This record gives C-alpha cells, sequence and structure tokens, in this order.
C-alpha cells in the first residue's frame, strides 16, 4: 500500500484543432486506474490540462499527491503564471480571460483539494507510466467520441 497517490498524465492532438485525446494513470488506494478518451476537435493545451483534472477528481477525500507530467504548457502555468491568474481575477494584461480559463479554473478547483508535488519529467526520461499515458493519448485521438465544449478559436 502506497502513502501516496500517484498520478500520470498526457495529451495528444493532431492539429489546431484537431481530433485529440489524453491517458491519465491512477495509483489510489491500492487500485490503479486508467482514464483515456478522444474529442473530436481540440487542442494539445487542453488535452493536457484534461488528463490531470480528470483524474484529481475521481479521488474523494484529501490527498497527498505526486503528479508527473512531461507538459510544459502546464508546468509554465504551475511555475509562473496560475498564482498571478488568480490575484488578477483570471484576465490577461489587455483585460480579457486568459486562454482555456474553462479549464484551468476547474483545475484550480480539484488542486485545491489536495496536498500535492509536482513532477516534472522530460518527454525522453521519465517513467513507463509516462510512455502508457502518450500511448493512451495517441489511440484516443485516433477514436474522438466526445465534443470539447469550452474550445474557442476565441477568446
Amino acid at each position: 500500500m502506497l502513502k501516496q497517490v500517484e498520478i500520470f498524465t498526457d495529451g495528444s492532438c493532431l492539429g489546431n484543432p484537431g481530433p485529440g485525446g489524453y491517458g491519465a494513470i491512477l495509483r489510489y488506494r491500492g487500485r490503479e486506474k486508467t482514464f483515456s478518451a478522444g474529442y473530436t476537435r481540440t487542442t494539445n493545451n487542453r488535452m493536457e490540462l484534461m488528463a490531470a483534472i480528470v483524474a484529481l477528481e475521481a479521488l474523494k477525500e484529501h490527498c497527498e499527491v505526486i503528479l508527473s507530467t512531461d507538459s510544459q504548457y502546464v508546468r509554465q502555468a504551475i511555475t509562473q503564471w496560475i498564482h498571478n491568474w488568480k490575484k488578477r481575477g483570471w484576465k490577461t494584461a489587455d483585460k480579457k480571460p486568459v486562454k482555456n480559463v474553462d479549464l484551468w479554473q476547474r483545475l484550480d478547483a480539484a488542486l485545491g483539494q489536495h496536498q500535492i508535488k509536482w513532477e516534472w519529467v522530460k518527454g525522453h526520461a521519465g517513467h513507463p507510466e509516462n510512455e502508457r499515458c502518450d500511448e493512451l493519448a495517441r489511440a484516443a485521438a485516433m477514436n474522438p467520441t466526445l465534443e470539447d465544449t469550452g474550445y474557442q478559436v476565441e477568446v
């Protein structure tokens, strides 16, 4: 039995927008859950954020999570932006809503219930669980069954 919740996420997209997917692996309680789905039209950044959201929301009590992703998009926002995004009320310098604000808020709500430790691996030097992730991310994109609502060529 693992003392720490462990999450592995990945996201993929064939275009901009194009069919995309995500694969997340959750090591919770004594089980190992596997999430995966593809969306008909979307972006790689929305697929990479979806990975984490869908995984953190499977957790039904306050945990100590360790998250592993090679996503630079998430890294950058967690490391240099998000802090600033709350204080300003989720707005850009030109007073418009940040890109993917719908998912950043959704994720901010999920990150909120837990003790979160981030692990930024390099796309080519991670665990096999990151590889199984990319793999699912890929397969998903090759067969979309859902629609990414909050997607906008826009805002």
